[PDB]
């Protein structure tokens, strides 16, 4: 159907350690956004697959621990936590061999 | 084999608002970081599938921009970017119908 925009997941190397970066594209105006910028991380080729889990408890307790998170950032105000919303993910992240 | 930790990604309405948010919990030591808090996002069931795309020139672009944004911020002090390695994954989000 109609495009709204773009995401992009990158591993990208600076000052020659590694990152996990993404980025927003809109489709119509091109405007381009950062959206998560973290590390140094571990290279590719280590994780799980992408899992959907419930969200009970567990899970929207981490909803909290986010909502808290960003109000110490302070980019969009003071939040007021509702609730984790399906689906959520979750990823293993292993040791190398 | 061994873990190394988890990465959760979730909806998260707060303030009455759905926001994106990334959150990376370390096995050992269990301590969490917020990577991602983004929004307001539209609702889940518009994104088609994530797709790994190719690390030509237009990927390298988008790993540039990347780090310009996240010298803007300094969180990593002044990086020099370097590259974008595979994978790099691209996503389209949809209007609704």
């Amino acid at each position: 159907r109609e495009i709204k925009g773009y995401e992009y997941q990158l591993y990208v190397y600076a000052s020659d350690k590694l990152f996990r970066a993404d980025i927003s594209e809109d489709y119509k105006t091109r405007g381009r956004k950062l959206l998560r910028f973290n590390g140094p991380v571990p290279p590719p080729g280590s994780g799980g697959e992408w899992e959907i889990i419930d969200i009970g408890p567990f899970t929207q307790n981490l909803g909290k621990f986010a909502v808290d998170e960003e109000n110490k950032i302070g980019q969009y105000g003071r939040l007021t936590f509702n609730k984790v919303i399906r689906p959520c993910m979750k990823k293993t992240i292993y040791e190398n061999e």
